[PDB]
């Protein structure tokens, strides 16, 4: 389908409506890393099950949370690429799935957001490390570290100066701990941007003071949950404030070398100088990587989700076309 445009009617509304109810997980329903998409779900902007399309994202996101088109269409193109079937037009929001219909050839996983290492990564706020062996569920001691920091440096709200100082720690704790810890190229840029959807998305509208309380995080995080009468974001936003979380404790990209405590550099790694070199190296690496060869009708799919994904990179970059025009 065609990437949906920018709402309308973008003021702050009621998202948590009595078309839009929260409701349990039923058997088969899927969830995943992403506590908005995971809420989108639980209120039925989403289907249910956790398996939608991307067109089907990109509404979810605009209507339920105010999230701002290019942004909408660059992070749902890049995660259908990697975790989607590009045939059927579905993608996972968590586990993979016989629902996303008959797969690709290997060595493509479409292995839903679940997949380590394609969009999900490393140093993630309240799921551990797929070294750890989940890197989905939400986590209660990833949490309570998350209220910790809250509760020092944002009294006691989520805000951006707590996000600048829990990012660093949990790139810390992984450098300390995870043998296999990568902060490179596309999770390099991710990582910092999720740490403002929180400040900029999960806060009321009426509000949009960026100030998280720890109820309502909870709500988001562990139960996908909107908070009781719940207004959406007064504007289309996404990731605006990262540069204080990046400015608290600046990183360069790189990645523990098979052991703890060994995090070396990767000049090879697009940073924040380079941001068209990471749209490159995700389409040139990632994406060619798990199609290399792909017949005609993978082709066609995967050339039309590559210009969806270029409608979401910021002006000032050169497309590129690794299967040609
Ligand atoms: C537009 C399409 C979206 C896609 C494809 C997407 C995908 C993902 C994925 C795969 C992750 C896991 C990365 C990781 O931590 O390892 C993630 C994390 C996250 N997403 Fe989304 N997301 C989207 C939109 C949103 C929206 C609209 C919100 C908030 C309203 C949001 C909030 C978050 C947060 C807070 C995390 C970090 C969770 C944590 O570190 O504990 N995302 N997203
Ligand atoms: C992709 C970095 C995450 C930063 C959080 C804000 C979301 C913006 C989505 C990316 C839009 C432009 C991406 C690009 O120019 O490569
Ligand atoms: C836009 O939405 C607001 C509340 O969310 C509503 O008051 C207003 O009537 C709407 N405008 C249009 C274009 O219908
Ligand atoms: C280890 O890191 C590599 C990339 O460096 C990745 O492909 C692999 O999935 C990682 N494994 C885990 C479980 O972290
Ligand atoms: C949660 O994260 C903690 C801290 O990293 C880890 O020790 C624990 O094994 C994880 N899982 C659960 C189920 O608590
Ligand atoms: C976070 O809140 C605390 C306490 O109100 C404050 O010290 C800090 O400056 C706030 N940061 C932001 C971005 O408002
Ligand atoms: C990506 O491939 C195109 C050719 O299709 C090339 O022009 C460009 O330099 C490549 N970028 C990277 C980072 O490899
Ligand atoms: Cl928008
Ligand atoms: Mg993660």
């Amino acid at each position: 389908g065609l990437p949906p445009g920018p709402l309308e009617n973008s003021s702050a509304k009621l998202v948590n409506d009595e078309a839009h109810p929260w409701k349990p997980l039923r058997p088969g329903d899927i969830r995943g890393p992403c506590p908005g998409l995971n809420t989108l779900a639980s209120h039925g902007y989403l289907p249910r099950n956790g398996v939608a399309t991307p067109a089907q994202i990109i509404n979810a996101v605009q209507e339920g949370f105010n999230f701002d088109n290019q942004a909408a269409i660059f992070l749902t193109y890049a995660a259908h690429l990697v975790d989607g079937n590009l045939i059927t037009d579905l993608l996972s929001i968590g586990r993979k799935t016989r629902l996303t219909g008959p797969d690709p050839p290997p060595p493509a996983s479409v292995g839903g957001l679940n997949e380590h290492g394609t969009f999900e990564g490393d140093a993630s706020m309240t799921r551990g490390d797929a070294f750890f062996g989940n890197n989905h569920d939400f986590n209660e001691t990833l949490f309570e570290q998350l209220v910790d920091y809250s509760n020092r440096f944002g009294g006691g709200k989520y805000n951006l100066t707590v996000a600048g100082e829990l990012r660093f720690k949990r790139i810390q704790d992984s450098i300390a701990t995870n043998p296999n810890f990568s902060f490179v190229d596309f999770r390099f840029f991710t990582a910092y941007g999720e740490t403002t959807f929180p400040a900029n998305l999960f806060v009321d509208g009426r509000r949009d003071d960026g100030q998280l309380d720890m109820d309502a995080a909870r709500s988001f995080f562990q139960f996908s949950r909107m908070p009781d009468d719940f207004f959406r974001a007064p504007s289309p936003r996404s990731g605006t404030g990262v540069e204080v979380v990046v400015q608290a404790h600046p990183m360069q990209p790189g990645r523990n070398v098979g052991k703890i405590n060994s995090y070396t550099v990767d000049p090879t790694s697009s940073d924040f100088s380079t941001p068209c070199l990471m749209y490159e190296k995700f389409v040139n690496i990632t994406v060619k990587s798990l199609y290399p060869n792909p017949t005609v009708q993978l082709r066609k799919a995967l050339n039309t989700n590559l210009d969806f994904l270029f409608q979401g990179v910021a002006a000032g970059c050169t497309q590129v076309f690794p299967y040609g025009r």
